This record gives structure tokens, sequence and C-alpha cells, in this order.
């Protein structure tokens, strides 16, 4: 039923890695990732979406505080209240909060819905990435070696299932019999692999990597 392995980078679905610096907004980064992968499989462009959009406007109606944290379900509900998103390119990513300057002229995608997968499925997150795109999940980032990650597939055994730190799924697999999930976080090219982590699968919700999994869609019409 499943392949073995998945990289949506392969298929030219995954944007550049950012950079999110001293601003908490991981979230955004997180939700904008998933919606890029879309946007490419509806119309073949890829373009950067505007996290700072997210930051900027997706604010306390929709729970988020911006770079004081925020969750990418409400930043999905936010794009489809808004009709829009705009362009990374036409709305750049500022590390700092400021005043909501959305401006419909240079949106670059819409949502159409948003799908939450069950708490620690590990199986079910694993057929959304095959069977519909990368997916934004939280994982608990707060553990030095995240930090210092540079290669190989992550295990911290003080992990928790409480996340905290919003990234994307782009894959998996098995490097010579351990699991990962492959994860484009959103520190710069500097950390971990080109800016990926590569995060254990299966074994028992490592880090909350499948606590709280979400995905956008943009449908024909
Ligand atoms: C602990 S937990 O794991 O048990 N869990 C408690 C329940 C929970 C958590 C996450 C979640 C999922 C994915 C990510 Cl990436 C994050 C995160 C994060 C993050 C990223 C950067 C900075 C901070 C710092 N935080 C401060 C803050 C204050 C105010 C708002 C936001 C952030 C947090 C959280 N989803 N759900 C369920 C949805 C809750 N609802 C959201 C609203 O309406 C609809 C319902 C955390």
């Amino acid at each position: 039923i499943l392949p073995d392995s998945v990289d949506w980078r392969e298929k030219g679905c995954v944007t550049e890695v950012k950079y999110q610096g001293s601003c908490g907004a991981s979230w955004a980064f997180s939700a904008v990732g998933a919606l890029e992968a879309q946007l490419k499989l509806k119309t073949g462009k890829l373009v950067s979406l505007s996290a700072q959009n997210l930051v900027d406007c997706s604010t306390e109606k929709y729970g988020n505080k911006g770079c004081n944290g925020g969750f990418m379900t409400t930043a999905f509900q936010y794009i489809i209240d808004n009709k829009g998103i705009d362009s990374d390119a036409s709305y750049p990513y500022k590390a700092m909060d400021q005043k909501c300057q959305y401006d419909s002229k240079y949106r670059a995608a819409t949502c159409s819905k948003y799908t939450e997968l069950p708490y620690g499925r590990e199986d079910v997150l694993k057929e959304a990435v095959a069977n519909k795109g990368p997916v934004s999940v939280g994982v608990d980032a707060r553990h030095p070696s995240f930090f210092l990650y540079r290669s190989g597939v992550y295990y911290e055994p003080s992990c928790t299932q409480n996340v905290n730190h919003g990234v994307l799924v782009v894959g998996y697999g098995d490097l010579n019999g351990k699991e990962y999930w492959l994860v484009k976080n959103s520190w710069g090219h500097n950390f971990g692999e080109e800016g990926y982590i590569r995060m254990a699968r299966n074994k028992g919700n490592h880090c909350g990597i499948a606590s709280f999994p979400s995905y956008p869609e943009i449908l024909q019409g």
C-alpha cells in the first residue's frame, strides 16, 4: 500500500530553508511550508509564501501571538477567512511583530480546507505524507541535543510528546534499520543536514512528531 520512503523535495515541492532568528515563528514557517507544496502540486509553480503575513495578521482572533508563538491550524483558518496569503517576495520576513500589511494585489495562494490528524498515530502520519504531501507538525525541541544536532537519525531519550516548535514533515525513510521522519526546520541552512533533521520514526511518537499534525489543501475551483 505505502512506499517505504518518501522525499517531497525530489518532486520540487519544497522551498528553501528559512531562518526564523529571535522570533518564535516556527508555527508560521511550518504552515506556509505545507501550503507551498500544495500550491506546487496544483499550479506547477514553487513559490515561497509569506510567514510574516501570518505573524502580523493571524493574531489574537486566531489564538496566535506572532513572535511569541501560534498554531498552524489557526494559521490555515486565517488564510481561508482572508481568501489569501501573500508571496514571501511581496511580504518578506523581518523576525519581528508588525502591523498587518496584507495586500491582496500580491496574493500568491489560497487555502480551501485543512485537516488535523489523530494524536500519536505515526501510521496515519505516514499515510498522509505519502498520499497528500508535506505535513505540518510540532515537536518537542526543548533539548540542547536538538539545537546541537548536525547529522544522522536524531534520538533524544529525554524527549516528550508535548510539542513547542513547528516543523514540516517532507518525507520518511529507513537508514539500515533506523526509521526516520524527514523534517524541514526554520533555523537556516547551518542547522542539521542543510536545514533538515531526520527524527526517529515508530519509536513511540518520539518528540511528539505525530502529536498535532495538520495539512492544508487547495482544491480545483
Ligand atoms: C503543550 S502540548 O503539546 O500539550 N500542546 C497543548 C495542546 C496543543 C498544542 C499544540 C501545538 C501544535 C503544534 C505546534 Cl508547532 C505548537 C507550538 C508551538 C509554539 C511555537 C513557538 C513558540 C511557542 C511558545 N508558546 C507561547 C504561546 C503563547 C500563546 C499562543 C501561542 C504560543 C509555541 C503547539 N496544538 N494543540 C492543540 C490545539 C489547541 N488550540 C489551538 C488554538 O485554537 C484551537 C485549539 C501544544
